[PDB]
């Protein structure tokens, strides 16, 4: 998976993945 979608902030600052 992308690596920010392992990492919630990561995703919340990337919606986009996750």
């Amino acid at each position: 998976r992308d690596p920010c979608c392992y990492h919630p902030t990561c995703n919340m600052s990337n919606p986009q993945i996750c």
